[PDB]
């Protein structure tokens, strides 16, 4: 936890989220108010727990951490809103999983504020927005998109880490590393972690790019930032499907993985480095994704 961002001047890209997010902070800081609900929604590993957190550090007020699925009986839901204390922050992280039991009674505590539940700040962190029931998601009055960062913001972020870790390294090794991060702060840091380990065996003064790509091999990980589970994704649809359209679920199946794991987790990144594209009929693989993993373009 020495590598999460403390605050907003720790937390390094999203510039847009970052000024939207402060602006309603330090209004509500200076007028001793509790801060409008706020809707986190991102790709895994962008940071939306982290910014649950740094708000409740501002408003200097305690979070309360729980899950949608976790959940389940109107008890569990209940028990929670007793507990929260005025200005809290109640941080629900795959909002979108709540089941309509705690969710209608996790509604109810928003408008009338009683179950008598002191006035708390509902800080939702999800995937997609759109996985949202209608009726809650008009109840925040803050959304904050959060979208795949830049190789110059994950290589501020890399260099950040390293320091942390007690580890130097290169401009152009953290370069190399930011362009294998695909897009996420999370993968990033993972990745640094274990070069570190191998300037580590090797007894390297400070990674290079030598080292970077040494690792890289270990890992599997190739000059895309692709992993094992990508390319399997890819080339089950470039062999099994003739290059798509395959449906979502269909694709699932025969990686056998839950639909959500692969739209929510995997999907996103390889939409926007264009290796995938979705069409009415399903899912389809890109001229990029046949150059890229070296298979004869149809
Ligand atoms: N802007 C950022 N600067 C530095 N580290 C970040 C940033 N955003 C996320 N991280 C890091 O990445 C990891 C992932 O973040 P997290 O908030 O748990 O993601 P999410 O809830 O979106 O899955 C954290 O370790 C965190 O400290
Ligand atoms: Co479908």
């Amino acid at each position: 936890q020495f590598l999460r961002p403390k605050s907003l001047d720790e937390f390094i890209g999203q510039e847009n989220v970052k000024k939207k997010l402060s602006l309603a902070l330090e209004a509500a800081k200076m007028r001793g108010e509790v801060l409008d609900h706020v809707l986190l929604a991102g790709p895994p590993g962008l940071g939306k727990t982290t910014l649950a957190h740094i708000i409740a550090s501002e408003l200097q007020t305690n979070i309360h951490v729980t899950s949608g699925p976790v959940l389940v009986k109107q008890g569990d839901m209940a028990a929670i809103l007793t507990s929260l204390e005025r200005g809290d922050v109640l941080f629900i992280d795959e909002i979108h999983r709540l089941n309509k039991a705690v969710e209608e009674l996790l509604y109810s505590a928003i408008e009338d504020f009683q179950i008598d539940i002191q006035p708390f700040t509902l800080v939702g962190a999800t995937t997609r927005s759109g996985l949202l029931s209608s009726p809650l998601r008009s109840r925040f009055g803050i959304i904050l998109e959060l979208d795949f960062y830049t190789v110059k913001e994950l290589k501020e972020i890399i260099k950040r880490a390293a320091s942390l870790m007690d580890v130097e390294i290169e401009d152009a090794a953290a370069e190399m590393i930011a362009k294998r991060s695909r897009g996420t702060p999370r993968i990033a840091i993972r990745l640094t972690k274990r070069v570190r380990d191998m300037l580590t065996v090797v007894k390297a003064d400070r990674i290079n790019t030598d080292i970077v790509l040494k690792t890289m091999e270990v890992l599997n990980i190739d000059d895309e930032g692709l992993d094992e589970f990508d390319r399997k994704i890819l080339k089950t649809i470039i062999e099994i499907y003739r290059g798509g359209p395959v449906g979502l679920n269909a694709l699932a199946a025969s990686l056998g993985v839950e639909a959500d794991t692969l739209s929510e987790v995997y999907e996103p990144y390889l939409l926007q480095a264009g290796f995938l594209a979705r069409t009415p009929r399903g899912r389809i693989v890109t001229e990029k994704a046949y150059k890229h993993l070296k298979y004869e373009v149809p």
